[PDB]
């Protein structure tokens, strides 16, 4: 699925070896992986498919960069530092834990100036394998001149050229990520375009297209897990999820200078190679190409996952309470649409 | 259920009796018979509640109309004459059998001349039961003087007492109704205040709230039955309904000088009673009263009818394709919702 391990140059040996990557009950196809040059590439960017971009030296300057570079170079400045119990990382959205009461969260972030992150980071790694950290944070801290001039160093012209070309909008978001070995990332949707600057260490990235809804069962809009695929992929429950035995993805591993394009909407699950040590990417995040007035049929997928998801919210304002919204929809359909 | 017979003036005998109605699997309890002076009426009225008004004389003139008397005073005029094979009449809106090509009609509607409807109506009781027949014609048709005066000599002052009391709006329609023995119209729903003049013969009429949505199983919106029970009464299938048998209405029979109100949204079943002779009742339509802006939560059942059937047409819209609301819906609930 993920095809045989790059060698390494100078006979360094094989980049990633099959026994760091995690065990799945599906299916997949590789990424293709090109040059920003290659004529399909820019199709399969504009075409909204995954591509792997092996030549753009977006993050050149960065690929030197390190833990003890890092701390070295960068100012005090808050690091949000994201913390599991284990390798999944359960993210969720606070702005909906009215909706949800029984929800229990299980990822803790706390902040903290990033030297005292490393330190926290090398315990775990002399007491045991216990938590798994995360530390996200955005690149408009200011932060030590040498990093603003690396941050300076990256390939905007060509970054841009894509904003441009493709028609996309604003660039929403932009962040840096540093991981350790098994650090996993439940399978999940943005919607907007994604591209992901690897830098240090190897990731593995498995995308479903947004056809997929069916197979992943994203929670309900209202649910703090929002967007986020409710299917345990290390021991799925057919019983509850019966068609994510049909699930099938494109999957590849990042390393270094590769940059992998991310359609809005796909399904992105990410993981750092086991024993792979700490991983480096900074990631972009450009808000969609404004919708044509002209819609033609019948309708993408991920037309259709708006106007569900719409209509959830919907009927979220309308009974004025989200938990209403399950015992509608299910009354308006059983016996009709059944 | 609907009661003891009442009995006729003047020694004539029980109204009608037990075995002149027909067999269904499920309760119901008595609509309460009032006078229209009784302040409880009024009540029932405004909190959209049926009634049975036995004292408004709204048709006091016309309880002396019948088929002679009828063909004899009106109008040559075309008079449309709905015909079915069976007791059950199946009407459908033809404006909605594109979205469902393979339904095939089971009520024509022929147009005629009233003398030449009694015609085919008496041939029908001569040979035998095998078509029933339903004259339904509106109240503008220029017919004869004789009808004019009568049509004038109804109660207007109290009904319009209710048009302007009860806040409603227009009068949108105003049917005049002759049928025969054992005609049946399904259970179905209008989304306006009714009024049911009887006038000759004996009608039961059996409703159920709103709220007996989910027993009731409406057909999809987008179809020419839509606003219809899908359940055979004669034969429920609580395989595929089964709600049905959770079901529980009120039930009245309704005689000459009676006047029944059938809430907005309201679901009601018709039929004349079996040996009972012709029946002929003028029924009223007032569209409701305007929605206020303040919405009071939780909402009332017709609230979420409303809603419901307003997302089914969203989805028509957008998916440009009423045959795929239904997969939409399904996608959308199952492992979500469930």
């Amino acid at each position: 699925g993920s095809g045989e391990p790059r060698e390494e140059a100078g006979a360094l040996g094989p980049a990633w070896d099959e026994s760091q990557l995690r065990s799945y009950s599906f299916p997949t196809r590789p990424i293709p992986r090109l040059s920003q040059s290659d004529p399909r590439a820019e199709e399969l960017i504009e075409n909204e498919e995954p591509v792997v971009l092996t030549d753009t030296n977006l993050v050149y300057p960065a690929l030197k960069w390190d833990l003890e570079y890092l701390q070295e170079n960068i100012g005090n400045g808050d690091f949000s530092v994201y913390s599991a119990s284990t390798h999944k990382f359960l993210y969720y959205d606070e702005k909906k834990m009215a909706n949800f009461q029984n929800f229990k969260p299980r990822s803790n972030r706390e902040e903290m100036k990033f030297h005292e992150f490393v330190e926290k980071l090398q315990d775990i790694q002399q007491r045991g394998g216990e938590e798994r950290l995360y530390l996200q944070q955005t690149l408009n801290d200011t932060v030590g001149g040498k990093i603003v001039m690396d941050f300076l160093g990256f390939n905007w012209n060509w970054i841009n050229k894509q904003q441009g070309k493709r028609g996309w909008g604003q660039l929403t978001s932009n962040l840096l990520l540093i991981g350790m070995e098994g650090n996993v990332t439940p399978a999940h949707y943005d919607e907007q375009q994604n591209f992901f600057a690897q830098i240090k260490g190897y990731k593995r990235c498995i995308l479903f297209p947004p056809d997929q809804f069916e197979c992943l069962y994203p929670y309900p809009v209202h649910h703090p897990c929002d967007r986020q695929s409710q299917v345990d992929f290390d021991n799925p429950d057919y019983e509850r999820f019966p068609n994510f035995q049909n699930v099938v993805g494109y999957e590849t591993v990042v390393g270094p200078g590769d940059v992998l394009y991310i359609p809005m909407y796909w399904w992105h699950h990410i993981e750092s190679l086991l024993n792979g040590g700490i991983t480096i990417t900074v990631n972009f995040w450009y808000k969609g190409a404004p919708t044509p007035k002209r819609i033609e049929y019948p309708l993408k997928a991920h037309q259709k996952v708006a106007i569900m998801r719409n209509i959830e919210k919907m009927l979220g304002e309308a009974l004025g309470n989200p938990q209403e919204v399950g015992p509608l929809l299910n009354t308006m359909i059983k016996g009709r649409y059944n």
